């Protein structure tokens, strides 16, 4: 139990019960990402990658890394980047945030900003560009098969061997890198065929069952194009996803369940909630909490959301 | 195994070694629990005194707990009550950060603010008069047993076990309600009476050492009295630290060792790091760390930390 | 934390490596399924096929369970009744050890024996008789995919979780029901296909390799006919291995590891240092011990072992 | 995750409910300490006096250990030395089961029996003079401030974590070297001061009541000396247990719940449910299980086994 590195403790999130929010003869289950040091999910990829890419010969002590941080990927990059002895750049846009910048800054990394108008891909590319230039290492959250890999060994084990012997009927997810879905789906396919793999979309940006995308809000979600870690065939039921019924599920969740996530975590219960809702008696499901919500105090999570005293509150206390 | 309640996970938490922020001829490990799903130390006492009111009958259902409270007491104190169906309020200053704010709501916590020079004992009288005039339970995070109690069961029995047939010198830790000086301190007392209790407090508000307390800016740490729930007999070595060190000692950890923790954390592995400076060969420490640093944006713990990219840095070659 | 029941403790087993039995440049690590509560890998089947069973309604408490045994699966399946409410009903051959008969026995088990030379084709073709003359309930160990199934889900998952982002190069494992090795192969297959299955058989047992069975000492290993659980297609190296081998590296595991299990896990032990031997530098095996070698006493394990004291070793 | 050494996975055992043995007004949990790698709670004193030792200059490599042991004592430090690479030499009666013997022999442990009547303090100090004149190294269980001192560390901080905010009455346990007793009485003492610390003595072999001893069945308690090692002011209740009543709550504990253990184990559950009779509702006892079962298939725990086959039963 002693550790001997923080990066020790990545993995092996525990799974908790909904106890108000679910139909009462339904049974909705729920992983909390926000368990590793780094907050997310992303700490899983970002170990990942660079141990795979150590144990390649393409890292070593004291090298440097660069990659188009959208947000999570950066900070778990950089997390690791830190823990390990590496150096860390990432590209953001100039309009991000400045708490996801001071939280990358944070862990020691050496941040680069360009004109946020240049759609992401400016960055993405002046990060392969940085890289060639000076021999940097680039993740590529969206390509690097160590992605999905990570996550059939750890995260699909983990959620195998909590409900082995028990039942289990739907597995919800959305997707970014989709080494999650992939990950997880491909183990699941084989081990419990029976549990239908639920992916989620942004209702705009239904990239997948519709080739359109446009810019949402569920942050972590739906980027502009499909990485070609994807197997969609793993996919046994695609559906979309309001980003504001997702952003009110996920405020639901904190002050009904005391499980404080992120927006994407809420658009998983809420497709759940969905599905149970008219589900037959006995009916369970799993869905996935990617982050925690505390880095998202600055977002449309927050919009809406009284700053002053209660004293309206009060005073329907005494009337 | 799976969990019933988001509340089964509060506690063991990670006690981690610190790769290369330490003398090489010592051992620095960290307590890191900033794990606890209210990211803070204080999921601990708020479990605690929740499940020790329900036992007694002060707390039934659909109760509501009201608390004066600035900083983690209150998140957890909402988290806790989030998870159980009661109902929170908590009663804070006006000064306090708005991200504060933000988070008990979050939690789906009642917000009461009150004039911030009103100060602690001022709130207090606040959220006292609220409990008497509704009926509503107290807290008490300074007086009542149940928060060191729930660290001597919890806490003290994960360092024990993680540490057992295994060299410890030196626990450190700051105090603000004391629970976790007094409750760790009660059972190393017992079990490893060689290791050193080192209690940490801020220079300009060393409370206890020369009893004085001044505005300080270690978060969390000695409040301006003497919580009646802490057992001095149980400190060994009394020292001070200075919040700039705090800070920066904050700041490396993040950056050096990959944890990002608060400014008491920096405060602690400070006085574990000065104690191993000049230390025997060998020796081995652990350092309390309270909570995640991602809270702290919003203070000091980023002066001067530039906003902006550094494309001057981006040339050298 | 607490566990409600006994049977919430099965499987999680602890992987170890060994300290000073495989040679230096490579790492052998070994997976203790005796720490099951059973002391042997058929906890895993046990339960799962018991709480299959239960889902789907043929099984309620107070019912009686029948199933032919050679020793492990009939604790397991005896543990699990005593823990859920279910009546055990074993069919044994008398050539095991009166001690797999006691073991049975303690756990209120329910003992029927047969002729040891008709081996488990003998004894299945008995239990099936009972079931049908009482209604009782068979567990079908070598055709309920529940077997394989638990392992896919349980040893498999501890396998991989622990091996996540490590070096792991051969797993090696003997079969008798063949779950251990369908179900954590089949895993291995999509998740790490590199990793290579290495699956043993007695040297006179070799009924995989060339269809030819005669009673052998490795317990738990080889039955007289090839399981319908079984997936070939998961096996990459075929190999045998010699009971006297098996045996006589159990007895090495204990006394120079301080890990006593049985001689089916002396087996799986003996084939990974031998593969260990020629392997490259740094290969990475794991080998599976199926029990606790405390139920082997009374067997070949202890055959010339001295059981008075060496006084003339007090000599120097 | 992986572990570097199977000694690594000593402690940490867990605690579990009784689902049908405890009045249903009460909760009876119990610590299965037959999880260790050794069978028994042996493993964490085994484990603490070497580290001690080893810390303290008192054992080097190759150093050899010595240790007069019949029961669990023995096969936990011949486990650990096996693992650890020190050499171990048991002495004991010539007299006792071959098995008790073939346990110590599996790890590879050296045998110098001697006359059964001198066991007691003979054997001890044939151990002792074998001690001093070889210069080997003696754990002196009864003395060995190390031996509470793991338990309060490991058994305690799990008792502790695992009831933490959660209601708890009652701890139950027997003493032999008295190290659970002293160890967990003593955190208890100062975290749970309510918490009633039970500790039983059997019926003819009240040492403590009255300094009165004699041979007894519940194996693993009453030496006939109060250990050294001893607190007597964590002891609420001082109680006695029938060795016939033992021996039979600990058939029920296998046969009504699946857990396996051996006698002492079987005195502590049967008092936790004595005193659980007339509690009032709600009370939570805990009671620790010192071994498994299965190294008492020689003894009278299995008394009227009926070894057979149950063809008389099957008639009906
Ligand atoms: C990465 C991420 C996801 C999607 O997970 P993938 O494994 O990349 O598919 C969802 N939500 C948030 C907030 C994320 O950071
Ligand atoms: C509560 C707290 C402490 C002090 O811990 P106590 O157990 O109350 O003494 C230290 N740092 C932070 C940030 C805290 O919230
Ligand atoms: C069951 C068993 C095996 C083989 O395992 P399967 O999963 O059934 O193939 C090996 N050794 C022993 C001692 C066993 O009991
Ligand atoms: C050692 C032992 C005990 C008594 O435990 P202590 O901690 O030595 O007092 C009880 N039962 C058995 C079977 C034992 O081996």
């Amino acid at each position: 139990p002693l550790f001997n590195s923080i990066l020790d403790t990545i993995g092996r999130t525990p799974i908790v019960r909904l106890q108000r929010m679910a139909p009462e003869h339904t049974s909705v289950y729920v992983k909390v990402e926000s368990f590793n040091p780094g907050g997310s999910v992303k700490d899983r990829l970002a170990l990942s990658v660079v141990l795979d890419a150590e144990a390649k010969g393409l890292l070593k002590p004291g090298d440097t890394i660069v990659e188009c941080t959208s947000g999570n990927v950066g900070i778990a990059l950089a997390m690791v980047a830190a823990a390990r002895g590496y150096r860390f750049v990432a590209v953001m846009g100039d309009t991000y945030s400045v708490e996801r910048r001071k939280l990358i800054r944070a862990y020691g990394g050496k941040l680069v900003l360009f004109p946020g108008h240049l759609g992401s891909k400016g960055g993405n590319l002046i990060a392969d560009e940085l890289a060639e230039k000076y021999g940097w290492f680039r993740a590529r959250q969206f390509d690097n098969p160590a992605n999905p890999s990570y996550h059939r060994e750890t995260t699909a084990s983990e959620i195998l061997a909590d409900f082995a012997g028990k039942r289990l009927d739907h597995f919800v997810t959305g997707f970014g890198t989709t080494g999650t879905l992939t990950g997880v789906g491909q183990m699941l396919r084989v081990a419990r065929p029976e549990v239908r793999v639920v992916a989620l979309e942004p209702s705009n940006a239904a990239m997948l069952a519709r080739g359109e995308w446009s810019p949402h809000q569920i942050q972590g979600l739906a980027p502009n194009f499909v990485p070609g870690v994807l197997d969609r065939s793993v996919i046994d039921d695609l559906v979309t996803m309001d980003e504001v019924t997702a952003r009110d599920t996920s405020r639901r969740l904190a002050a009904e369940e005391g499980i404080f996530a992120g927006i994407s975590a809420g658009a998983t219960v809420a497709t759940a909630l969905s599905i149970a809702e008219h589900a037959p008696e006995g009916t369970v499901l799993l869905a996935m909490l990617p982050d925690t919500g505390e880095r998202y105090l600055s977002t449309f999570l927050f919009d809406g959301v009284d700053e002053g005293s209660d004293d309206a509150w009060l005073a329907s206390l005494d009337t």
